[PDB]
């Protein structure tokens, strides 16, 4: 059968609303007035209302700005029944497709990280993985695609820039010569996730790295 | 039978979540290591993840703030499966009942009312009626219950308060004598709606008032 296409809409819409998505019709309405209804999560049960149908018109309505990492697709039913009370098709699946807007900054899976290293490592040598997350897709853009920084180290002792991080795993690592237990025990690490792989919102925490004997 | 009592959260929480609502317990758990899960609109279908359950323990969780003008009540079902794998339990209906918080303004129904009244008409005569309205609850609390004011006139002519508004109904009447097409033929009344019966956050909206002759 012809059938209504699943319907896309972004997030976030700015409106106004309600919203025009796409029209309902029985070719039936040319022998008899259609009364046009919809049914479904979102429109008559939890969360009720988000979408409507003008009845007489056939029009879907979307009635407020949707959120993708709430409810990313709805799942309804158009319903047609004539003015005499029967109705006169069999209902039609109509979908909606919530897409994503960048509306989530990157989060840290903890505030502070804790990890160690031996004084005396090579140069390249793996310290530790830090890690944030983003609600946003990370499929079809970078909304969600994080990139890892570390923004300041304390003490700047011996030099300023000890460690790097891998820009896309977190893992921090050991990047210079010259760590030791008795001159500095531990350094704090200001940490940076940012996403549209680094052209994006940034969120900070910390990474301490004790350094062993 | 014994069951879980509906449980009231104030929308809007400030967590931390996971937040404990209440555990689920199976007295068969004496005999047999028991796994429960939840079902229903809020668990496992749309909006999904708003609540989970412990699987070992049976603590039921609320994983974000709540939104009572989105979903004011969800009807969840708690299960209970042996290890084994066999339900040992009948589903148990749960209810989560989401309270209100002041969170809404009123809202007038148009941003600019439109009346008239004629000239001469005797003092205490209605002109017309503005309305706003308020999402919030206005049956345990004032929290939707708008009280109306005039908050300005122009021009000040020929007194500066030639009308009032009855502060529930919304109704707005000439309470001066001195109307006057000729010397001012409209009028423009900054209106207000504060929710809190008057003790609470403000709108403001305009009504015209024309002059007939
Ligand atoms: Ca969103
Ligand atoms: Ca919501
Ligand atoms: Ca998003
Ligand atoms: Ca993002
Ligand atoms: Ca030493
Ligand atoms: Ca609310
Ligand atoms: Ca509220
Ligand atoms: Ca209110
Ligand atoms: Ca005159
Ligand atoms: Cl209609
Ligand atoms: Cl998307
Ligand atoms: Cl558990
Ligand atoms: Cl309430």
């Amino acid at each position: 059968d012809w059938v209504v296409a699943p319907i896309s809409v972004p997030e976030n819409g700015k409106g106004p609303f309600p919203q025009r998505l796409n029209q309902l019709k029985s070719n039936k309405d040319r022998d008899t007035k259609i009364f046009y209804s919809i049914t479904g999560p979102g429109a008559d049960s939890p969360p009720e209302g988000v979408f409507a149908v003008e009845k007489e018109t056939g029009w879907l309505l979307l009635n407020k700005p949707l959120d993708r990492e709430e409810i990313a697709k709805y799942e309804l039913f158009g319903h047609a029944v004539s003015e005499n009370g029967a109705s006169v098709e069999d209902p039609m699946n109509i979908s909606i497709i919530v897409t994503d807007q960048n509306d989530h900054k990157p989060k840290f899976t903890q505030d502070t990280f804790r990890g160690s290293v031996l004084e005396g490592v090579l140069p390249g040598t793996s310290v530790m993985q830090v890690t944030a997350t983003d609600e946003d897709d990370a499929i079809y853009t970078y909304n969600g695609v994080v990139a890892y920084s570390i923004h300041s180290q304390e003490p700047k002792d011996p030099h300023d820039l000890m460690f790097t991080i891998h820009r896309s795993t977190g893992t921090i690592s050991v990047i210079s010569s010259g760590l030791d237990r008795e001159k500095v025990p531990e350094y704090t690490l200001t940490i940076q996730a940012t996403d549209m792989d680094g052209d994006g919102s940034t969120t900070t925490a910390v990474a301490v790295v004790e350094i062993l004997d």
